């Protein structure tokens, strides 16, 4: 499995290519803030979204503590979708610089 740290993940919002972090809270959890533009997947929908996922694209996948995280990396891994786990989740994150939508 590949891994990543927070600090790590942070640090490619450094770099041009956009990252593509996956939040695979629940709903409610969500709600409370989640990483700006990060695709919203909750981990029980995901075999209903695969084509949110494409095959040229790495994903970091991100959950309250890096556990549910790394169940979907092994999914998307046998969709042949490269993912990669956040190491500590949104634990490890911190709540700051959240976003939240107001609509």
């Amino acid at each position: 499995m590949k891994s990543i740290t927070t600090d790590e993940l942070k640090n490619k919002l450094l770099e041009s290519k956009p990252v593509q972090i996956v939040d695979v809270r629940t709903d409610e959890e969500t709600a409370m803030g989640y990483i700006p533009n990060a695709k919203l997947i909750p981990m029980d929908t995901i075999p209903d979204n695969l084509n949110s996922f494409n095959k040229n694209e790495i994903y970091y996948i991100v959950c309250a503590g890096g556990v549910r995280s790394a169940k979907v990396v092994e999914y998307l891994e046998a969709n042949g979708i490269d993912a990669v786990n956040v190491e500590g989740g949104m634990h490890a994150w911190g709540d700051e610089g959240l976003e939240i939508k107001s609509i």
